[PDB]
């Protein structure tokens, strides 16, 4: 069986048969479509791990050219040893590498997916405490951000055991900024980060009350409390927003930081949790821009901007907001190309992503993408992926979401 | 019951309306299809004239769903149509709607309509049974009616025209436009497109029938049109029933100069309206437009009239790399001018900031009153600025209602001339 997708300005058309490999649910029914859906939908017992350590080893040594061979069979001889012994099983680093990859490789709502073969795996896996975390992370941080000539990279804790002795990063991101509600109601800084921020002061940590602190890591090893850690100023790169027309565009007092870094999401291998795993890419500049800065629940900068462009705010029409964000991602854009930071555009960003895609279908037999992501926050249908029919399935090595830790984990201090 | 969660206002919804969905939407458990433009061939009843198994349960069906609406289920009034129905399709292999049937299937059938953003209108809709129609010159009588009416000298008013419904397949009546007023497109002879390269195939189509194109860039295209089956006909709808705008800038004095128009009356004629297991395969129907439609769409597409280049060069933007946004910034002048100029002109026009806005209160509505609404986010979200309005952050579920509008096939495709 086969799948076809069109896309609709070149009428170029994919056949998808990978999607047959595809396991888990996408939350859709026959009869109804969850794909605006943004979260649709306690450890694997023996009888689960089996086949999907299978699975998993099989399409491993399907991809090296080794399917059937002797290290083959010897592998899911020893990975059902380790099963049947102790409930789970280790990775190789090989093993670890190729499914970090592929789960960033199989990620259906990341635009950036051409860059999947290029990611650096920083193994933790022997790491026990919250303090060799941070120390795990530093490192990620400094190799990711590599003086703004950003690399992708993932470091991945170790995975769930009995699901009590869980590794989390309890930050969202490993570098985002502080919000705090003010009594009459306003808020500073970050509005999508006050409760983490407030969970952050109740464990000890001294808020400057600023609009872009960076907040403290929060890091949770072996199922332990979480602890505070500061990142060294040192290795958070900022990039000082300003526009390349608007002199004024720079007494706005933003910045952002250059190291897109995720910490909340499970990545999962053959049946393996591994509960921490931060990844880091580069920005598309429409996250901050668009995102990170005009949502209304979040910095929410447009009519600001608008009103040091003098534009006609009282009527929707004048499309004074469209105007603004226009302006504010030129900002973005121009403030990360002059401090020489990894930036990529959305127009380049999609036109990259069409060629992967492409090249999936070719090599992959297709390429699960979720259009609803893929498609950027504005000027979606100048981008060619609007145009775009795609396919989205599930497919495994995979990053899942996962409850957030301060709503599962049962403390133990006093 | 499903939930639907804003993720702006943190307002959920819960649907049970979904329930009552009757055709697969082409996606599974394993697959989404929320992206592909036409998912699913699961249509109600077989292709040509159903037995009486297959049609009944259909009709059956709506007139359950229609004389519940007026809560007269199980009334004398629903049996004896129900005996009524049951004795037509016995002597002719169909029936016939009652005009109050008829307006209620179309009216609902917007409704239903999961990728038109512009349904909190949907009961405000007139309805032109042209059932009797029997010739291509009535149809084009009725079209023009229909055009006259809808466009208002400018205050638009939503209307749909229905030919009579499908028999065999033989005799279909067809609205060979895909919709009632479009510009045509020329190849070139050095191989670039003159007006509207969409609408290029079609305009072969017209010229070929006979045609005088006066070969500019916004010809409006004829009508034409096939009643009962016969090959189409073509017509000139009368000019001063085509209400047009030109498009200037309400700052860029410059803009006028491009040359650009287009026409105030947004109206789809190439769709099928499915009602009771009835397939009206000519049911033009039409509304006002979305600046969007025309400033992102129709304007900047790469294969419509493409005119970004265009407009930044006058705009003296920085073309040479994507990242300087020179396309954004022209996209968003142009969607500036349209808006502008529709409002200059007294024509009936929504921004995507009021329809978004107007289709959240529509969805908030139907939960609260039907249970549910349909929606489509990869049409219901405009294409540009789409986070900047609501219903980018809306949570959405897609299912498909009867009465509703269908795809069908290109006439041109199917049709055996004589
Ligand atoms: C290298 C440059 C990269 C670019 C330009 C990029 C771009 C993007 C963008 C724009 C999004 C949507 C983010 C949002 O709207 O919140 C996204 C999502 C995502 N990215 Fe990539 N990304 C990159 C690298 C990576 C890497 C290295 C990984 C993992 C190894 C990854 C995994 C993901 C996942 C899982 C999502 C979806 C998150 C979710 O479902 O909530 N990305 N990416
Ligand atoms: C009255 C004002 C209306 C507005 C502002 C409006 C707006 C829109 C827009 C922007 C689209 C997407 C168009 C595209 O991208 O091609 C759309 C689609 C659609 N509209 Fe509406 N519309 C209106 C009236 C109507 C009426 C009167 C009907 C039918 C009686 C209707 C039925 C539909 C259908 C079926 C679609 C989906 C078309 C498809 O799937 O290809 N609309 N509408
Ligand atoms: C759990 N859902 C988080 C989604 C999210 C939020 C965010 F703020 C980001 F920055 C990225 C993201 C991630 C990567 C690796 C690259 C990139 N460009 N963006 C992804
Ligand atoms: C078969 N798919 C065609 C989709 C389509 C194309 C188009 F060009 C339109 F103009 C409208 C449309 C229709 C109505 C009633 C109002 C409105 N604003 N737009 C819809
Ligand atoms: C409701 C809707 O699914 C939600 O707002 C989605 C839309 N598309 C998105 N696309 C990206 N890249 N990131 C997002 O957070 C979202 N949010
Ligand atoms: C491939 C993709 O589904 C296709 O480009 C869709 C996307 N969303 C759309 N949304 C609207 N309103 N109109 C369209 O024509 C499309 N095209
Ligand atoms: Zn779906």
């Amino acid at each position: 069986r086969f799948l076809k997708v069109k896309n609709w300005e070149t009428e170029v058309v994919l056949t998808d048969t990978l999607h047959l490999k595809s396991t888990l649910e996408t939350g859709c029914t026959e009869y109804i479509c969850m794909g605006s859906i943004m979260h649709p939908s306690d450890v694997a017992t023996k009888d689960q791990l089996f086949p999907l350590a299978k699975e998993f080893i099989d399409q491993y040594y399907s991809s090296i050219k080794r399917f059937g061979s002797k290290a083959h069979m010897e592998r899911l001889e020893e990975v059902n040893k380790e099963i049947d012994t102790t409930s789970t099983y280790q990775l190789k680093d090989t093993e670890l590498i190729y499914g970090a990859k592929h789960a960033w490789r199989n990620a259906s709502r990341c635009v950036g997916r051409i860059q999947w073969s290029k990611l650096q795996v920083f193994d933790a896996r022997d790491c026990t405490t919250a303090h060799g975390m941070f120390n795990y992370i530093c490192n990620h941080v400094k190799y990711a951000t590599n003086k703004g000539n950003l690399r992708s990279a993932i470091t991945i804790f170790p995975q769930r055991t009995d699901g009590k002795h869980d590794f989390r990063v309890w930050n969202s991101q490993l570098i985002r900024y502080a919000g705090y509600k003010q009594p009459d109601g306003s808020t500073l800084g970050d509005p999508a980060n006050v409760q983490f921020t407030e969970i952050c002061i109740q464990q000890g940590w001294k808020p400057p009350r600023g609009r872009f602190d960076v907040l403290p890591l929060l890091l949770q090893a072996n199922g332990n409390d979480p602890e505070l850690f500061q990142i060294p100023p040192e290795l958070v790169l900022e990039v000082p927003i300003r526009h390349p027309k608007f002199e004024w565009f720079k007494d706005l007092g933003l910045k952002w930081y250059g190291l897109p870094a995720v910490s909340n999401m499970l990545l999962e291998i053959g049946g393996l949790e591994f509960s921490a795993c931060p990844f880091s890419g580069w920005y598309m500049g429409t996250e901050i821009g668009v995102r990170d800065y005009c949502d209304n629940s979040r910095y929410n900068i447009l009519e600001e901007v608008a009103k040091k462009m003098n534009l006609d705010m009282r009527k929707t029409s004048s499309l004074w907001k469209d105007q603004a964000l226009v302006e504010i991602n030129i900002a973005v854009l121009y403030s990360f190309q002059s401090d020489k930071v990894t930036i990529v555009d959305h127009h380049s960003a999609t036109e990259s992503f069409i060629k992967h895609m492409e090249n999936e279908y070719r090599c992959r037999g297709g390429c699960p993408a979720d259009w609803v992501w893929i498609v950027p926050p504005m000027s979606g249908s100048i981008t060619p992926v609007f145009h775009q029919e795609m396919l989205n399935y599930r497919l495994t090595p995979s990053f899942e979401y996962q409850p957030d830790p301060w709503n599962t984990h049962v403390w133990k201090l006093v």
